[PDB]
């Protein structure tokens, strides 16, 4: 089997991407944030504290003839941005882009933190990291991909995120029309539960490539590119007036700037992030200070190849017995 679904930016800055997902019978379609940095599929629901729902579409398990309470199971997750959610668990039928999994754990939120409530466009998350990170207790549950894998034509999914435009998540096949040149594959460590790999270095603009190993994660659920402070400083030093602002929480730059590109290495191959991908717009409405899309990972404890990086590439998440990642230009 295969599936193919369009993923759409939630706003004009590509702050996140939503993909429609069918849950239950009859189908309830929710727009979920596909997150290769976590491993829980959770949704706003009829069980979510009412004051914490503000415009989201909810899953109502009592209206699904295939929903079953997973007795005694609870979940609770906290993300790197400080947001969190928790609740109980149903199993139900979940389909993405024509690919159907029966008995998928659908984690129903009883509580969500303020940033979730405040974002009306995201109805929940669909985790695509390794199932070892799944938070369901006392019986850990599998991701949608893990459940689907054996049925797929090939045990892969691909992320093809757009810049200020829709893109595609495919399951079970590689669309050879969706990228240019060849796909370069690189090793993955699953030790921390992530799609963790080692970039071979970077360049800033038209500058020379610096060969250096950068361990990080391919994370569709993180908006920006988080790299070591040395790398980030080298990038922003090429933008007149750019500075790290403790009050804003990262590097900012004059909105009048033309940003240089940023290149990262995948083996001997190179992925070029155009400068415009690195502009996250005014820090507050009407400001001429703009937020940067490349930020320091110092104090995160891990480098994160988030959407800023991934949207410059066609990315293969290869879930073969020994997982790997593939990157192509597009």
């Amino acid at each position: 089997s295969t599936g193919s679904a369009t993923t759409t930016p939630i706003d004009s800055l590509d702050d996140a991407y939503i993909t429609p997902v069918q849950i239950g019978t009859p189908a309830q379609t929710l727009n979920l944030d596909f997150d290769t940095g976590s491993s829980d599929l959770w949704v706003f629901s009829s069980e979510t504290t009412a004051s914490e729902v503000d415009g989201q579409t909810i899953y109502t398990p009592s209206k699904s003839t295939t929903a079953k309470l997973l007795s005694g199971a609870t979940w609770s997750i906290s993300y790197g941005d400080g947001s969190s959610s928790s609740g109980d668990v149903y199993t139900d039928t979940v389909s993405v882009g024509g690919l159907t999994v029966t008995g998928q754990a659908v984690e129903s939120a009883k509580k969500v933190s303020s940033s979730f409530t405040e974002d009306s466009t995201i109805d929940g998350l669909l985790g695509l990291a390794f199932s070892t990170l799944n938070t369901v207790s006392p019986t850990q549950q599998k991701t949608f991909f893990d459940n689907a894998k054996a049925s797929l034509d090939s045990p892969v999914f691909t992320a093809d995120l757009g810049y200020h435009a829709p893109g595609t998540y495919n399951f079970g096949f590689i669309d050879t029309t969706a990228y240019t040149g060849s796909i370069t594959y690189t090793a993955v460590s699953t030790k921390q539960g992530f799609w963790e790999w080692t970039s071979t270095g970077y360049a800033v603009g038209s500058g020379t490539f610096k060969s250096t190993s950068i361990d990080g994660i391919a994370d569709t659920g993180t908006t920006l590119l988080y790299l070591p402070a040395t790398v980030v400083s080298a990038y922003w030093a090429q933008v007149s007036g750019a500075k790290s602002s403790s009050s804003v929480g990262g590097y900012v730059f004059p909105c009048s700037a033309t940003l240089p590109s940023f290149t990262f290495g995948v083996g001997s191959a190179r992925i070029v992030i155009p400068g415009d991908y690195i502009d996250f717009g005014p820090i507050s409405t009407g400001s001429s200070s703009c937020f940067g899309g490349i930020q320091s990972s110092a104090g995160i404890g891990i480098n994160i190849f988030g959407d800023v990086a991934l949207k410059a590439a066609f990315v293969v998440f290869n879930g073969a017995t020994t997982p790997t990642l593939g990157f192509a230009s597009k």
